[PDB]
């Protein structure tokens, strides 16, 4: 049994929203918004991780190509091979690639593994929202209609299973019959409700939110 909503900044897991400028480090936020819930949940303290240190070190090793574009799952997999990712704080995000500057005495998190669900499942998706945290999905953002968005339940005639956004999923709800997945974006706090945007739940894998999802685990 599930709980009919959820949201998870109500319980302290999800940072301040982060604007990634002309950078296209979509994928470096969506994972380390995942993996800032995970570090909340285990030891308590909600602290913003380095995307930079993502965009920087998580490179061609990864099939990540930096400002233009990259993989949560294999940031995931970086994090866990380098044994750390340092805090935000002590590498700052600066919207361009740079010459990898990690260092282990900024480190503020670590990875052991990561999970990703299976395709199109919305109905395990929502599981995993609501039994293990924040989700990193990928998301059609191809459209007018979603750089345009400003509020209620977002929904593209035209969207497909083609996603090309990576974006982190921190709750799901429904509102006035319309059901959502509450989604937390890294186009600063200008972006819809406020940097979030609610998307159309269960209605088809709208947008391919539900095609590659992934969560880490600490
Ligand atoms: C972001 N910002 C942009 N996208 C991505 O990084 C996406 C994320 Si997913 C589809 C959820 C894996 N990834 C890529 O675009 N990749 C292409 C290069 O090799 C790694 C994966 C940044 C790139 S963009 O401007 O084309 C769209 C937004």
């Amino acid at each position: 049994i599930l709980p009919d909503s959820v949201d998870w900044r109500e319980k302290g897991c999800v940072t301040e929203v982060k604007y990634q400028g002309s950078c296209g480090a979509c994928w470096a936020f969506s994972a380390v918004g995942a993996l800032e819930a995970q570090l909340k949940l285990k030891t308590g303290k909600l602290v913003s991780l380095s995307a930079q240190n993502l965009v920087d070190c998580s490179t061609e090793k990864y099939g990540n190509k930096g400002c233009n574009g990259g993989f949560m799952t294999t940031a995931f997999q970086y994090i866990i091979d380098n044994k750390g990712i340092d805090s935000d704080a002590s590498y700052p995000y600066k919207a361009m690639d740079q010459k990898c500057q990690y260092d282990s005495k900024y480190r503020a998190a670590t990875c052991s593994k990561y999970t990703e669900l299976p395709y199109g499942r919305e109905d395990v998706l929502k599981e995993a929202v609501a039994n293990k945290g924040p989700v990193s999905v990928g998301v059609d953002a191809r459209h007018p209609s979603f750089f345009l968005y400003r509020s209620g339940v977002y929904y593209e005639p035209s969207c497909t299973q083609n996603v090309n956004h990576g974006v982190l999923v921190v709750g799901y709800g429904d509102l006035n019959g319309k059901e959502y997945w509450l989604v937390k974006n890294s186009w600063g706090h200008n972006f819809g409700e406020e940097g979030y945007i609610r998307m159309a739940r269960n209605k088809g894998n709208h947008c391919g939110i539900a095609s590659f999802p992934s969560y880490p685990e600490i």
